[PDB]
């Protein structure tokens, strides 16, 4: 089955674009990455950076995750991100999202050897 590292890339990386280009970014990306297939995932962040720059966060500032785990890390730098969250009208299978552009630090949980992101915790 899909590894946690691979699921992170599928759910959260978009190295193909610099930022969200329209209000439909989330609607399109949530669908294309299969985040709406079984249910409408309610919130999701995409990171518009190279994969290596995001993986490097695992050697940046350690911080406890929301859930208390101690394998979270905050990026030293801000990154281009898109926040996606359901609109009031979202209703499966017609999942619908508000797209919000931002430049924020990211917090990710890391595991493995190589030690890489497995979960997106927060934009801060």
């Amino acid at each position: 089955k899909e590894t946690a590292a691979a699921k992170f890339e599928r759910q959260h990386m978009d190295s193909s674009t610099s930022a969200a280009s329209s209000s439909n970014y989330c609607n399109q990306m949530m669908k294309s990455r299969n985040l709406t297939k079984d249910r409408c995932k309610p919130v999701n962040t995409f990171v518009h950076e190279s994969l290596a720059d995001v993986q490097a966060v695992c050697s940046q500032k350690n911080v406890a995750c929301k859930n208390g785990q101690t394998n979270c890390y905050q990026s030293y730098s801000t990154m281009s991100i898109t926040d996606c969250r359901e609109t009031g009208s979202s209703k499966y299978p017609n999942c619908a999202y508000k797209t919000t552009q931002a430049n924020k630090h990211i917090i990710v949980a890391c595991e493995g050897n190589p030690y890489v992101p497995v979960h997106f915790d927060a934009s801060v």
